[PDB]
């Protein structure tokens, strides 16, 4: 029965690096694995891992008790800064389920109710903006997403205003964000990481770092003294004890769980609403159908949080954007003990696998053969949908914590932009996607023409 696993030219010790050797990497894994079916083993040095494609294999690899949650050279960089944040922490280190049920508490139902007031503000802003631009002006569609997700993760999650709709340009700390993860990604190239050509990239690096850092200095200064008088992330962070342990989250800890939320909780979500609007501007009906349903339900000057979850069809344009191009491309697991994946593959405990996301995303077995077509229609019966063919979000317990959050916020911004603006795509742009581990609509621009409808 067994078969074994393909993969991509070998060249020399530099192992299938070279395959890559771009800044659209994702893109160009998808390309190899558009050759080599549902799988291929990728090499580098010192470092081994297989690319899953298929819901075949991605559903068996999703079985928590077999397969957990890896940190792959990618989160292992990224952990230079991020470090045993949630995101870049191992399952079984302390501090993971310790942070997990510690702020875990800060996405109930009942923390969303609470954080929708502040979602508006920023959402009132991103509008404001736009309506008060003047008729030779057009808008940077990404970079305003990150003003608005950023600005409202630092207000509900740390009664921050980061005041991004003030700045001519990007939030000092969103510069230095991009900047890490782009060195992040870059560096999975760089066959010899400390050779001195690269002593730009770490006197920069070590930079960046600090910029982020005295970003939380100052937050975790502001609420030293203020009106503590609230209970957000940031508070169930300080004032937060593990119900199994009795000990809460040390100095070290708090500071890499805010970096954590900073980056999470907005650049994925930015490229959510960028791809977003790009796809609805490229496919007019679809755009119209969701025109009509932000009116038809955002009837307020703000939006409630009721009338948010009511947008059903916006959150569809929302899964739909996801499933094309899910803004965090991939996440990986290994080996929990030895075992044979898809009754094919043997695996060694200890071995990883790489869900290759956007392809996943693209299995004909699951949606068809318009696969590329933007229909949000796909996402009528939730129900339908197979086990673990849909994974925008990672996987069980170490899914998205931010989904919800997430997904609330897209929903209520791209309403309203819906509901307040005509749009056009007047440069007929060309989707160049931007990669950094993350993945975003680059130079994507666009006119937004006021329909003139009050707040
Ligand atoms: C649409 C936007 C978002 C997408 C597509 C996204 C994607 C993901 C993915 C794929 C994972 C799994 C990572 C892995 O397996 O290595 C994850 C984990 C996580 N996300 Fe999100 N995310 C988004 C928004 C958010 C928001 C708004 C927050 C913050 C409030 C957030 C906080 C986190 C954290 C803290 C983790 C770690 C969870 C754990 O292991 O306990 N995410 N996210
Ligand atoms: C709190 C910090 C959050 C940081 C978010 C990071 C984004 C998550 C997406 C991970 C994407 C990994 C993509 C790996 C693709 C790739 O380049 N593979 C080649 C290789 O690993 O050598």
């Amino acid at each position: 029965t067994i078969k074994e696993m393909p993969q991509p030219k070998t060249f020399g010790e530099l192992k299938n690096l070279p395959l890559l050797n771009t800044d659209k990497p994702v893109q160009a894994l998808m390309k190899i694995a558009d050759e080599l079916g549902e799988i291929f083993k990728f090499e580098a040095p010192g470092r081994v891992t297989r690319y899953l494609s298929s819901q075949r294999l991605i559903k068996e690899a999703c079985d928590e008790s077999r397969f957990d949650k890896n940190l792959s050279q990618a989160l292992k960089f990224a952990r230079d800064f991020a470090g045993d944040g949630l995101f870049t922490s191992w399952t079984h280190e302390k501090n993971w389920k310790k942070a997990h049920n510690i702020l875990l508490p800060s996405f109930s139902q009942q923390a969303m109710k609470g954080y929708h007031a502040m979602m508006v503000d920023i959402a009132v802003q991103l509008v404001q903006k736009w309506e008060r631009l003047n008729a030779d002006e057009y808008i940077e569609v990404p970079e305003d997403m990150t003003r608005l997700t950023l600005d409202t993760i630092g207000l509900c999650g740390f009664n921050y205003r980061f005041n991004s709709f003030y700045r001519d340009q990007p939030h000092p700390f969103i510069i230095s964000m991009i900047r890490a993860l782009d060195e992040v990604m870059n560096k999975l190239q760089r066959a010899n990481p400390d050779d001195p050509a690269y002593d730009e990239n770490k006197r920069q690096f070590q930079e960046d770092i600090k910029v982020m850092n005295d970003l939380v200095d100052k937050i975790i200064a502001d609420r030293k003294a203020s009106g503590e008088q609230s209970d957000d992330l940031l508070t169930q962070m300080l004032n937060g004890k593990d119900p199994e342990t009795g000990e809460p989250l040390d100095d070290g800890n708090i500071s890499y769980q805010i970096i954590t939320f900073l980056i999470a909780g907005h650049e994925t979500t930015s490229g959510l609403l960028s791809f977003a609007l790009y796809f609805l501007v490229k496919n007019p009906h679809v755009l119209q159908k969701v025109a009509e349903e932000a009116t038809r339900v955002l009837v307020d000057p703000v939006p409630s949080y009721k009338q948010v979850k009511q947008l059903k069809y916006v959150g569809m344009v929302l899964n739909e954007a996801l499933r094309l191009w899910p803004t965090a491309p991939a996440f990986s697991l290994y080996a929990k003990e030895d075992t044979v994946l898809g009754g094919e593959y043997p695996l060694e405990k200890g071995d990883e696998v790489m869900v290759l996301i956007p392809q996943l995303h693209r299995d004909k077995t699951i949606w068809g053969d318009d696969v590329e077509e933007f229909r949000p229609e796909r996402f009528e019966n939730p129900s339908a949908i197979p086990q673990h063919a849909f994974k925008p979000f990672g996987n069980g317990q170490r899914a998205c914590i931010g989904q919800q959050f997430a997904l609330h916020e897209a929903t209520l911004v791209l309403g309203m932009m819906l509901k307040h603006f005509d749009f056009e795509d007047h440069t007929n742009y060309e989707l160049d996607i931007k990669e950094t581990l993350t993945l975003k609509p680059e130079g994507f621009v666009v006119k937004a023409k006021s329909k003139k409808i009050p707040l």
